[PDB]
This record gives C-alpha cells, structure tokens and sequence, in this order.
C-alpha cells in the first residue's frame, strides 16, 4: 500500500535536519540521539527503503542518486524547501521553528557573544528533545551553537564525580575543561578544520552523555569518559599537574591533606587510634582499585626498603608502623613485603621488607650451621654465605640482615643460646625445614647429608658443629667404602649403641685432618683382625665391632668369608674390575 | 606386544590400594590427590585401556568381571596379594610402607587414643606425598586414620582466614570444627554408616584443600569451603549462634565492638573527627560486599526512618549524620535513602529517608498551588493531596513531611514569604519542573494548564493563587469555546497587551462562581456586539474587542461571516454537527 518518498543523496545539511525533524523519536540523551540520527543518515545513502516514523505518522523513504527522467512519483532534490516537505508530509511544529532559527542565523551567530546569548537561551524557544536534536543536526553553524549548552552540563558530571574531597582541584579541572572546549567549538579560529572538530566532538559528547566516572590510573586523577577521545588532552593537562607533584610515602604524590598512590587517591589521617602518637593511616576515597585484605596481627620485626616489587598482595597478611605509617605487609615466596594499607584495602603499591637480626655473640657454631643448612636447604651458594660469614661485616640473606652492632632500632636477635633449630625458624618454608637432623644419627640423617654432600661436595670444610662434623664424617666413611660395603653396614651402624655419641666427641677435639685421613681407608675384616687400614686415629672401633660379628656368616670361604659378590679376605673386601694391569 | 596388564574389575580395597601406590605422580594438595586417584578409580570400572605411569615406569591397564581361564597375560586376581603384584611392577619403597602398616593395624586402631598417636607420627615414616595418598586411601581402616591430622590443620587455616580482629568468636569456631569434625571422623559409634561419613569428608578436604575464604552472609560469618558439604554444620552452627545476637543500628547484629550487616562486618569506631562529640562511623574488616560511593559533601536536612528498602546504592551521593552515625545519603526515584558508610564504602543495607518541612504559617497559597503543581507533575492525585491540606495534620508527600509545629526534630520551613517556586525546588527532579508556568500568559502556560486540566477535569477548584486562577480560566473559556474558534482566538490572546493582568485582578475578587458561569458562555460575534452571553460580568473585553477586529476580514456574509469552515451569524459559532433532531 504505502508509497514511497523519493530523497537525493546530495541534498543540503539544512534539509537533511529539516527532514529528518518530522521525526517523533524521544531521544532519552546525547548519545541515542546522536545514534538515531546517524541511523537515519546511513539509511539515505544506502539503497533500499526505510520506514520513517514521525510526527505526522508513519512514511517511507528511497535515496536515490540515480536521478533519470525515468517515471513520476513523489521526489525531494537540494533545492527543496520546507514548504516541498510540507506538501508530502505535513506540519512540523519542530521542523518550523528550526529554519525560523535558520533566518535568524545572522543575527545570533554574529559574536562569541551571540552565539553564548543563542545557546543559553534555546529552551525559551526549544524544549528538551529537541536542543538534543540540534546538538546532533548536520547544519555546523547549528550544531556547533546549541552544542554550547553542553560545556557546563559536562563540567557540573565532572565536579560531582570528583567530591568534595577533591574540591580545591576543581578549578584545575574548570580551566582544563573551558579551554579544550573552546578549542574543540571555536568558531572563528581554525576554521578550515571546524568539520572535524564538531564531528569529533560530537562522539565525545554521546561518550559522557549518562555518568561520568573519575578514578586514579598512574598516580593522576582520569576522567574515564574522555579517554580516547578528543576531550583526552583535558586528562593529559590533568597529569601534568599531577606529575609535577612531590613525592611521599611509598611513592605517592602528595597534595594538601592527600596522597596518589598507582590506582587509588587515599586521605591521609593524622594520629590514629592504638598506635604511637604520631603515626598516620590511610583513608581511600572515590574510586580505588586494590584488595580487600585479612589482618592475622600487628608485627614489628620488619624493616621497610625502598624498592618497589611487581608481587601480587596476598589476602591475608599483617599490620605493620613502618616508617610512622600504618601499613599492610605480607609473605610471598619466602620474603617479606609491605604495601599502603587503608582499614581492609591493600594498594598494589607493593615495596620490599627485610628482618634485621643481631648477632650479639658473632657467628656462633650452632648459627654457622643453620645458616649453611638454611642455605643448602634453598640453594644458596654455601661458599658465597660462607665468604659473608668471614667478613664480619653486616650481610644480606634470604630476606634478612645480619649485624653485629647492638641495634639502628629494630630487635630480633640471636645470641649464644641459639640452637641449630632456632636459626632455621628464621627462615623456615616450604624448602627450608626445621626438623632436627643433625644430633641423632638416623637413616633419613644419614640421607639429608649424603644429598647436601652432592650438592656441595666440600661441604666437609665448613660444617662447624660437632653434631654436624659427626654426620659429615659418617658420610665420607659411606662413601670411601663404596656402594656394596656401604649397602651392609648400612644393615647395622644405626643399632650400634651409643656410637653417634662416639663420633661427635671425637670431632670436638681430632677433626682437623680426620675428614682427609678417611678417604685413604680400606676397609679390611677377618676373624681376629677388624681394621680400617690407612687411619690410625679414629672413632668408629663400636662400628668395627659390629662389623666383624655381622662378618660370622655365610662362612663359604677359601681366603675368608662371602657376602654375595664381595669376598672379603685378608686382602680388604675386593670384587675384581677396576685398577690398570690386574692389581692384587 | 607388550604387558598389558590385567585387573579384576572387584579386587578389594587393600589391594587396590596397594597397586595404585605405584602411582609417581606428585600431588600439590588433598584435591589433586583425590583427583588423580578418582581417576584411576573409574578408569577400571570403565573396561577400556589406559596408561598408568608409575616409579616403575609406563604400563598400561584394563579389567572386566570374571577373567577366562588362560591367556599370556600377567593378570592380578580379586585374590592377588602384594607378591604377585610385585612380579608384575617389582619394587614401590611405599606399596610395602602400606604393607607394613597394614600389620600393625591391630596395635594402632585399637583405642581413640592409639589412633591420634599413629597420625601425629604418621611424617616419621612416611612423607608429605605418601601421607596425601594415605589420606585419600580406600581402606577406611587407613584413611579414616590418616585424615585426622587435616583437622587441625583446616583448623588452623580458618583461625587465620578470620583474622585477629573477630579472635573472640575463635572458641565458637574451633568447638564447632571439633565436635563436626569428631563426628565425621567417627570409629566407634555410628559404625554402620562410617564408609559414607568417610566418602562425604573426602569431597570436603578436596574444597577446603587450597584457600579457607571467610564471608558475611546475611549476618553472620560463613567459611565458604565448608558451604555444600558435609562439613556445612559448621555454619550452620555459627549462624545460630549469630541469630541470637542483640539487633542494632540499621539492622546488623551487635558483637562486642562490631556490627554484622547482611554481606558486611565493621568495626565500630568511637569520637571520630570531622563530627559532634560521640558520633560513631564504621570501619569495614575482612571480605566485604558493598559499593565505592563519591560523597559530594554533608547535608543535614534528612531524618532517617526504621524501615528498609531494597534499592541499588547509588554510586553518588553525600554523607550524613543520622542516628549519630556518619551515613551515606542518596537520591534515587524521587526518594532520599540512606546505607552504613565505612570510608568510601557504601553497604547494601539500605533504608528508607524523608525530608521534614515546617509549614510555619499554614499552607498558604502559593504552598496549595506548589503542592498542587508537584502533584501533576509526579502523576500524585490532586485530590487525595488536596484532602490532606484539608485535615491540617502532618503527612507525607513525594519523599517529604509537612508539619506545622516549631522546634519538632529537623529544619527546612516554609513561611508565608514561599513563592510557588520555592515549593516546586524541593520537588525538583526529572518530571518536576520549576519553571515559571503561572506569572504570565504565554503559549507555553496554556499548554500545562490545558494538559494539567485534560488529567484533572475539575482543577479549577483547588487552585489557589490568583494566576493560577487566572491560568485556569483562560483555559475553562478556551475549552467552552472549542477548538475550532479558539484555533483562531490562539492567534491574539497572547498579543493583547494587559490582558492578562485584567485576568488575574479580576480572579482576586470575583473567583466565587466564576468558572461556573464561564462554563455556560456562548459566543457571539457581529460589527455591533462582541459578546459571551450568559456571563454577565467577566474579564475578557479587551479579546472581546480583539476577537472583533479579527472578525474584519473573510467575508460573504450570506448568514453572517465565515472563515475556514465555520459560521458567526446573530446565533453564535457552528459548523452543523452532533445535537438531537437538527438544530436551528
């Protein structure tokens, strides 16, 4: 049924308004009238027919750039006028008073001053629907004069999105904001560009036409919504100021009573609750990324660095005064770090801690050998900790300070009384145990040595203990005897009584050389006869014993007994191979 | 060509276990090792084949029922022993550990006591990952046993998950971990059903294995992990505890300093700053749900009101003293609510606010008209507003309370100096406007009055002021007229200088049946008289004459004059349509 209405790609800015003003949609805001509107444009320059819904009821509309003579029908073209329209369509209550606004056209856009008079004064003669309509129409003088309206709608979101927190950097903001506008909308400068600015502007009004959003990215204030827009440069202008900024606490710059942290502006409260007079917290205002965080208790055994560390904050954690500021501070991968703390919200400002401890009595036996096995325990180099030990000089390991002066105010100290075990809880982890492995002599002892002795194979050196020295020696003894030898003493040396004591007291006072004296024994066992030949002094008589009597067995013997292949005779224990031209 | 080993799809659990302790995978946690050996669990019941990667290196593994008498195949029946089992794989330094253990079970499984004392020492001889394979064992006898030790740890992890801050509720917590706990674990009552309690506390430590995560749900503190299973009875135990708490500010339950809201625990905090001396605001801690808010600044005009609404916190708004608590306030549908504030954070508690207005000197006319234009404008029912004014009683109107008193609890009056306007600011929102529609005639103030009068068909009545008067009977005369003679009446009224004035002095004494009469009016209109008959007095002459001088064109008085589709002759205006058998 419905005909058709034939329109000209081609037709001017002032009639495509005109035309598109019959419309009846009721645009809610900026950014759907801005989208209808060029909905409606893509529609002409595209081919086939679209319905049009409007204040006189519903039509329907070609484009048509192939003009031919062709047949007759109801046709628009650029020299049409309102009253063409009228006589398809009708009335336009809007469509009137618009080109009423065009004939007046030179008196209000005379002056900077006109124009303001103009757009200040629209709703008089306009209402709601269509001023919006006008800040989206194609006719620049138009559009770029009622677009004026929005400047102060825009920067009303603006200051209501920033508090009043935040108030005595409103005029920044106001400043800022009236001179990137008058750039965008000036009308007699740059004039050859005055399409393309209208044209970006317009996209950066349907971008911040519902709510304005300010948060904190790179310690500057962002308007989120003139992000990748030409309204940009106003956040540019913003980081400017805020760059040139002093420093503060844990990399923040500070202005007035406020602090700029990564992702988050914080208050910065003065002499808070159950703390030392003088210290300060941190309230978060506006919008703040960070993590909500569990508090286990308040520690002061950590000591706050300058570094700054790309960590993940953990969610749960401990509260800390570091330097005269209430803070978060963690444990991850086996160090200590802190972080700007605002009651529950961690900031991702993350910064390095390390525990200072006082040697009070030097690098005592039982420490030098916590350290070590705190050290072979996290692959440490034991040379390198041991270099650091000789100095006598304060040392940095696994996340602590070492010194030896009374204190530069901070507490945790070792002293004389400090157990193998007690230096390990310093440091202990997922890699680093405390169990005692050291003062008995058990298989897993035994296991924990003979593996460190791989790892550092002069680890003999420099275990300082006489339990440690013990356990060392036992290993060098497995290992001059040889797999086999070992695979059955093995069977016994752990039910010897009373032999591990035997080996530590031994150690206190003959260790010097004993370790080099053990790599030249061999072993040697017959019925009378137990001896560890090319060792004069040593300690493992309680060992040789048992030995001898696990050696009253399996008597198959022609030079001596036979345990499978290791035919022990007076010769030691032999089973051929080896050497280089047949050897006893 | 190569083993293919067999399994009976029953093979009892000791066996089952036994084989699967070949396994060489390392787990991370409880979940992984449940994981992994539920996998191979149904991979045998499937029938199909698959590999299983054991310290033996690769195999692959397959069984169905009852197995047919011979085939070259190594084949494990549902009465193979670990022997057998060893021919096929040889050697797991941990399939004999079980062994071992499994011979014991009569020393170590005899009392509660002998049980506690296995699993305490279970890491004596056995490591991190054998102890998870155990602890996920299908031999009730060994897991049951071996999941003792995870008590105290999922203990330990919730003691830390709550944080120092809520260390007053731990004995609440750990005596309900036990006693659950304990009856989960059971060995000597309850015997029956000890396989499902068993199976049911596996799929726990598996959501538990990982991170323990506290939250606030509907007041009371929930360990998330245990939500969905067995172990569920612990929440519910504590929410009993929490539903017997004291009922507090704003809803929440009180707790020595803290107050639990529905998704949100807080500290109480005393005498905070910026405020009167015993003002009270609150301190999130822990997991907390809620809404980062901007605060545009303090107002004071708002009384909080006991009754809650569910309603999205607005991300703007301002703070508030209510309740000597600092609040946070905000508009939303032309309603002012408020929610418990911590910082800059906004809780979803929400509750219902209203504005108190003193009407010191009564509702005066401009009040009556303020009112009643808000009214229209909101779609409130003109005359169950007007019946309120009417009693003289306070009540509540669009988010607001009128009283009359002086000295009642908040602040915000009106006086007999409160233009209409003064009234519509407090109104003021998207559909409420304050534009002047009253003081003067323009075509702008007939339209709301026509609108207003079309919705409210007896609006004439309760108006008040003398220009509204004055705007409603131009309207009642528009109306009278018609819509043809008043299209052309349209033309003048609003150049007729003064006219309007005439109509508001004459509405300041003649009003009392004005409108009645004006109802009644006919017009007439030839070179003599221009006249409304049945209106005897009536403040209309100066359009009277201007009706009469537009009457000076058009004519082929063949009755009397015309204009488009229309009469005038001694008679009155027609076009000849709806009455009864003609008219004259």
């Amino acid at each position: 049924l419905r005909d058709v209405i034939l329109v000209s790609k081609d037709i001017p800015e002032q009639l495509c308004d005109a035309l598109f003003f019959y419309t009846s949609h009721n645009p809610k805001d900026y950014a759907d009238a801005f989208a209808v509107r060029q909905k409606f444009d893509r529609n002409l320059q595209t081919g086939k027919q679209f319905k049009f819904e409007t204040v006189c009821g519903l039509f329907l509309l070609k484009g048509v750039d192939k003009i031919t003579p062709g047949v007759p029908a109801k046709v628009l073209k650029a020299t049409s006028k309102l009253a063409d329209l009228e006589d398809i369509f009708g009335v336009s209550p809007f469509a009137r008073k618009y080109r009423e606004l065009l004939k007046t056209a030179c008196q209000w856009s005379l002056t900077v001053e006109a124009l303001d008079v103009r757009a200040q004064t629209l709703d008089e003669i306009f209402d709601p629907t269509e001023i919006l309509w006008l800040q989206v129409a194609a006719k620049i003088h138009v559009s770029s004069m009622a677009m004026r309206r929005l400047v102060g709608e825009v920067t009303a979101k603006v200051m209501d999105a920033l508090g009043s927190n935040l108030s005595a950097l409103f005029q920044i903001f106001k400043q800022q904001i009236v001179r990137i506008f008058q750039k965008a909308l000036a009308i007699f400068e740059n004039v050859s560009e005055l399409p393309q600015r209208i044209a970006a502007l317009k996209m950066a009004f349907a971008k911040c036409a519902r709510s304005i959003t300010v948060v904190v990215m790179e310690r500057t204030l962002v308007v989120r919504e003139f992000a990748g827009t030409c309204l940009a440069s106003i956040n540019g202008a913003v980081a400017k100021f805020f760059e040139e900024l002093p420093n503060g606490f844990m990399g923040a710059k500070i202005f007035t009573t406020l602090a700029f942290f990564k992702e988050a502006a914080v208050r910065i409260v003065e002499n808070i609750p159950n703390a030392p007079r003088g210290t300060k917290g941190f309230e978060v205002v506006g919008n703040a990324k960070g993590t909500q965080v569990v508090v286990r208790g308040m520690r002061n055994d950590l000591t706050l660095l300058d570094q700054k560390a790309d960590i993940p904050v953990e969610s749960e954690g401990w509260s800390a005064i570091l330097g005269g500021h209430l803070c978060y501070v963690f444990r991850s991968g086996d160090r200590f770090y802190a972080a700007p703390l605002s009651g529950n919200f961690a900031l991702h400002d993350v910064h390095c801690c390390e525990r200072v401890v006082c040697l009070s009595d030097g690098v005592t036996p039982e420490i030098n050998d916590g350290l070590i096995l705190a050290a072979i325990y996290s692959s440490f180099s034991v040379a390198e900790l041991v270099a650091a030990i000789k100095k006598g000089e304060p040392f940095k390991f696994l996340g602590h300070k070492f010194v030896y002066a009374k204190d530069a105010a901070v507490s945790f100290t070792l002293a004389k009384a400090a157990t193998i075990a007690d230096v390990l809880r310093l440091f202990q982890s997922a890699r680093v145990k405390v169990e005692d492995v050291w003062s008995s002599l058990t298989e897993k002892s035994f296991e924990f040595w003979r593996l460190a002795y791989g790892k550092v194979r002069n680890l003999e050196e420099f275990v300082k203990t006489c339990f440690c020295k013990a356990q060392m020696a036992i290993v060098i003894l497995a290992t001059v005897l040889g797999e086999g030898i070992w695979h059955l003493v093995s069977q016994v040396i752990y039910k010897v009584g009373g032999l591990f004591t035997k080996v530590v007291d031994f150690c206190e006072k003959y260790w010097k050389g004993f370790c080099a004296q053990l790599k030249r024994a061999k072993l040697i066992v017959t019925e009378t006869l137990c001896v560890l030949k090319g060792v004069a002094q040593h300690c493992f008589q309680l060992l040789l014993d048992a030995i001898q009597f696990m050696y009253k067995s399996f008597r198959k013997c022609a030079l001596g007994r036979i345990h499978g292949d290791l035919l022990f005779w007076k010769g030691g224990v032999h089973k051929i191979i080896q050497e280089g031209d047949e050897i006893w």
